[PDB]
């Protein structure tokens, strides 16, 4: 009774030792797939821990009844049960913190990944209007002129696009200092592609129109 | 939100497609075992579509919401949702026919494995009735008409059943035209079985009598 | 209908069959940890029966059918339905008995446990106010009284919980009856220990008191 309360108290105490070890790790992941994962596997630890939510509460109700007996050791249980309690709030304490700081962490990588995206497209698009090809005829250059007006439809839905990402990027550094430098200094080389693009395209469309005119 | 809804509705996609290529599978089974065991599988397949309803319903929610804030690039929003709704409705609908399919196999087969029984019945009775000892001395007469009378009752029972086994071979063709000719050849099979097995058995009870009368 | 349920019930009779020798083991644990894995196991096949319990209850609904529509071979059907639900119960109840066996031993083993737990303790306090160490100075003196003290009321801890585990044992002797010589001979030997070490304890007592005064 009294011997199989200290026994499942000292067994439940060891298993949160273990628990708070793992929930202590610092590791909030690479990039948005291994964040992701590490959330994937956070997860599983929070059920492990509701999964022996009824094995901790039965340790206070036995302690409960066991002080309210006044059964003699009465102080030591107290004292142990006080511990014990303490313990279990610290690993629900840090447990949640890990699992916030991993959704800190998925919000940063998912803005890394969007810049990665956009910066890509960007990249792409520069080559293509930095051609030198103005067309050699009259009839070629109404083929350039409609390939980059449908350029233009498709950059004005990404400078859209990047208008989100940096706002997203400044409500991260508004929730707090992590990674604020790495982020200011994206959101800034990300409008300079997109100015970049924009003074690229209009030199080449000024060079077609010049050609066909 | 926009760039991490195309990840996920890429994902959720690629998945889709994957299931559907499972589910496109033309294997019925060659036997009773080999169709329960196909659909035990199925089932699970289906409790999976069932479990994994969730994140494509969150994505087209995701969908409606950015389709709404006529978020620039509304129409790739649109077009990329329509095929998405559609590629799951595919699923959903190849799953549910090839179930069905499976659930057709499944009377198929049990006919067949019926046909057997009774077929292997019938052929073991038809030997000990074709036996021509009818019996030594006044007791071994009668313990060989007791077997017989017991005989009698047991072959009443299997009447039955093959009367059950035709009515559900004339079900299973009325349903649908599949095995047509070998649910029609297996049911004539089987009445002569016991046409020949009711021939036989009166010859066997006539030589009983007259040696015991 | 006829056909498939005969199938059924011989494959519900030799899962049933195999649940109870299963059931039938004489295992019940060496000490308290093994009896406590054997009873995480035998819950898991209890959730197994009452997982099953569907499968058995569909089975018996057919033949119930079968039965009250005068199909030919009914006396066949309400025989072989008669011994499935015999072999079910039977199951039932030789999972139930395995269970409360399975209680039994862990009562008993929780006693065993208990007692090495307090012997132990008092064989390591025996040797300690064996000692014949009074003290050196007039604070080496003060300092064997100070522990002295913490351990005096450190035993009057232990026994209260030596006459709880006491009291457990008379209890178990006047519910089961099993293991009785030895849960007596534990018992008093326990008892024995303690007056043992009480005695020990007060000749300890005293020579620190008079090299004290």
């Amino acid at each position: 009774m009294v011997h199989q309360f200290f026994r499942d108290m000292d067994d439940e105490e060891s298993w949160i030792k273990e628990k708070k070890l793992l929930v202590s790790s610092e590791d909030y992941g690479r990039d948005l797939t291994g964040v992701q994962n590490l959330r994937k596997k956070h997860k599983r630890l929070e059920a492990e821990l509701a999964a022996h939510e009824p094995a901790i509460q039965s340790v206070l109700d036995t302690g409960k009844k066991l002080s309210d007996d006044n059964t003699i050791g009465k102080e030591e249980i107290q004292q142990r049960l006080a511990q014990f309690v303490d313990h279990w709030k610290e690993l629900k304490q840090l447990a949640a913190a890990r699992g916030q700081r991993l959704e800190e962490s998925l919000e940063y990588q998912q803005f890394v990944a969007n810049v990665e995206e956009e910066e890509a497209w960007i990249n792409e698009k520069m080559t293509l209007v930095a051609s030198e090809d103005y067309g050699d005829t009259l009839a070629a250059i109404q083929g350039l002129l409609k390939k980059h007006e449908a350029f233009e439809t498709d950059f004005t839905v990404h400078k859209d696009r990047v208008n989100d990402v940096c706002a997203n990027g400044e409500d991260l550094i508004k929730k707090n200092n992590h990674h604020v430098e790495n982020i200011t200094a994206k959101m800034k080389g990300l409008k300079g592609k997109v100015s970049d693009l924009e003074k690229a395209a209009a030199q080449r469309k000024a060079k077609l129109d010049e050609n066909s005119a």
